[PDB]
C-alpha cells in the first residue's frame, strides 16, 4: 500500500508515535517519504548484505528475520516480511525499539540526512487536529 500522507499521521498518530521519546508527528511522518516514499512494501539492499523492510526501512541485521542476513539478532522477533503489510503495527511497535536504543532518529539515516533541522510541521500541516 501505499500511504497518502495524513492517511499515515493518523495511525501514526493511532499506534503512539507523537512526541514518542519527544519526536513530534511530523518527523515520523517525514521519516516514513524519505525512506520508503510511503509504501509498505518497500524492500532496499544495504552494502552488508544487509536489507532494509517496509514504510521506515527497518534493518536485517539488527531488527528482523529475513534468514540471508548472516549474524542477524531479530531484536523485534520478527519475520521481517510482517513489516511489509499494509498494517503498520508490527512497524510502528518494532520502529518504537529502535528509536529508545541510543541514537534516537538518528537511526534513520533519512531522519538525519534530510529531516532532521528542517521544520517537521510541513509534514503534518492539512491534517485532520
Ligand atoms: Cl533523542
Ligand atoms: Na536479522
Amino acid at each position: 500500500k501505499v500511504f497518502g500522507r495524513c492517511e499515515l499521521a493518523a495511525a501514526m498518530k493511532r499506534h503512539g508515535l507523537d512526541n514518542y521519546r519527544g519526536y513530534s508527528l511530523g518527523n515520523w511522518v517525514c521519516a516514513a517519504k524519505f525512506e520508503s516514499n510511503f509504501n509498505t512494501q518497500a524492500t532496499n539492499r544495504n552494502t552488508d548484505g544487509s536489507t532494509d523492510y517496509g514504510i521506515l526501512q527497518i534493518n536485517s541485521r539488527w531488527w528482523c528475520n529475513d534468514g540471508r542476513t548472516p549474524g542477524s539478532r531479530n531484536l523485534c522477533n520478527i519475520p521481517c516480511s510482517a513489516l511489509l503489510s499494509s498494517d503498520i503495527t508490527a512497524s510502528v511497535n518494532c520502529a518504537k525499539k529502535i528509536v529508545s536504543d541510543g541514537n534516537g532518529m538518528n537511526a534513520w539515516v533519512a531522519w538525519r540526512n534530510r529531516c532532521k533541522g528542517t521544520d517537521v510541521q510541513a509534514w503534518i500541516r492539512g491534517c485532520r487536529l
